[PDB]
Protein backbone atom coordinates (compact mmCIF):
# COMPACT_ATOMS: atom_id res chain seq x y z
CA UNK A 1 0.00 0.00 0.00
CA UNK A 2 2.68 2.35 1.66
CA UNK A 3 3.68 1.55 -2.53
CA UNK A 4 0.42 2.63 -3.94
CA UNK A 5 0.60 5.97 -2.61
CA UNK A 6 4.30 6.35 -4.11
CA UNK A 7 3.14 5.18 -7.36
CA UNK A 8 0.53 8.41 -7.38
CA UNK A 9 3.49 10.64 -5.80
CA UNK A 10 5.08 10.09 -9.25
CA UNK A 11 0.93 14.53 -9.90
CA UNK A 12 4.37 16.89 -9.48
CA UNK A 13 4.79 16.24 -13.19
CA UNK A 14 1.16 17.01 -13.84
CA UNK A 15 1.52 20.63 -12.72
CA UNK A 16 4.47 21.08 -14.50
CA UNK A 17 3.60 20.30 -17.71
CA UNK A 18 0.15 22.27 -17.04
CA UNK A 19 2.52 24.88 -16.58
CA UNK A 20 4.19 24.32 -19.95
CA UNK A 21 1.64 24.15 -21.79
CA UNK A 22 0.06 27.61 -20.42
CA UNK A 23 3.49 29.04 -21.31
CA UNK A 24 2.82 27.27 -24.74
CA UNK A 25 -0.52 29.90 -24.56
CA UNK B 1 0.69 7.62 5.31
CA UNK B 2 -2.15 9.76 6.19
CA UNK B 3 0.66 12.09 5.06
CA UNK B 4 1.40 11.00 1.45
CA UNK B 5 -2.32 11.47 1.14
CA UNK B 6 -2.06 15.12 2.71
CA UNK B 7 0.98 15.20 -0.01
CA UNK B 8 -1.76 14.15 -2.79
CA UNK B 9 -4.19 16.43 -1.54
CA UNK B 10 -1.67 19.28 -1.94
CA UNK B 11 -5.71 18.05 -7.22
CA UNK B 12 -7.20 21.18 -6.36
CA UNK B 13 -4.74 23.12 -8.34
CA UNK B 14 -4.64 21.07 -11.27
CA UNK B 15 -8.19 21.68 -11.64
CA UNK B 16 -8.00 25.32 -11.21
CA UNK B 17 -5.16 25.22 -13.65
CA UNK B 18 -7.09 23.55 -16.37
CA UNK B 19 -10.04 25.80 -16.26
CA UNK B 20 -7.45 28.65 -16.60
CA UNK B 21 -6.39 26.47 -19.70
CA UNK B 22 -9.60 26.57 -21.34
CA UNK B 23 -10.09 30.72 -20.52
CA UNK B 24 -6.72 30.77 -22.44
CA UNK B 25 -8.55 29.13 -25.16
CA UNK C 1 -8.43 7.76 5.86
CA UNK C 2 -11.08 6.11 3.51
CA UNK C 3 -12.36 9.55 3.37
CA UNK C 4 -9.37 10.98 1.75
CA UNK C 5 -8.85 8.61 -1.15
CA UNK C 6 -12.90 9.46 -1.33
CA UNK C 7 -11.68 13.28 -1.66
CA UNK C 8 -8.68 12.31 -3.96
CA UNK C 9 -11.39 10.41 -6.01
CA UNK C 10 -13.65 13.59 -5.77
CA UNK C 11 -9.25 12.87 -11.29
CA UNK C 12 -12.31 11.57 -12.92
CA UNK C 13 -13.28 15.30 -13.66
CA UNK C 14 -9.30 16.22 -14.61
CA UNK C 15 -9.76 13.52 -17.42
CA UNK C 16 -13.15 15.11 -18.62
CA UNK C 17 -11.87 17.81 -18.90
CA UNK C 18 -8.11 17.13 -20.61
CA UNK C 19 -10.97 15.87 -23.12
CA UNK C 20 -12.74 19.19 -23.75
CA UNK C 21 -9.69 20.90 -24.02
CA UNK C 22 -8.14 18.60 -26.67
CA UNK C 23 -12.31 19.23 -28.53
CA UNK C 24 -11.57 23.08 -28.17
CA UNK C 25 -7.91 22.70 -30.27
CA UNK D 1 -9.09 0.53 0.52
CA UNK D 2 -6.00 -1.06 -1.78
CA UNK D 3 -8.97 -0.87 -3.88
CA UNK D 4 -9.74 3.09 -3.73
CA UNK D 5 -5.90 3.11 -4.42
CA UNK D 6 -6.09 0.66 -7.77
CA UNK D 7 -9.04 2.85 -9.08
CA UNK D 8 -6.65 6.40 -8.10
CA UNK D 9 -4.15 4.31 -10.33
CA UNK D 10 -6.61 3.77 -13.14
CA UNK D 11 -2.50 9.44 -13.60
CA UNK D 12 -0.91 7.25 -16.11
CA UNK D 13 -3.75 8.50 -18.65
CA UNK D 14 -3.77 12.16 -17.31
CA UNK D 15 0.14 12.40 -18.63
CA UNK D 16 -0.35 10.79 -21.79
CA UNK D 17 -3.81 13.35 -22.63
CA UNK D 18 -0.78 16.10 -21.46
CA UNK D 19 1.58 15.37 -24.11
CA UNK D 20 -0.99 14.94 -26.65
CA UNK D 21 -2.33 18.38 -26.11
CA UNK D 22 1.12 20.02 -25.82
CA UNK D 23 1.85 18.30 -29.48
CA UNK D 24 -1.38 19.61 -30.60
CA UNK D 25 -0.06 23.18 -29.46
Amino acid sequence: IEDKLEEILSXYHIENELARIKKLL
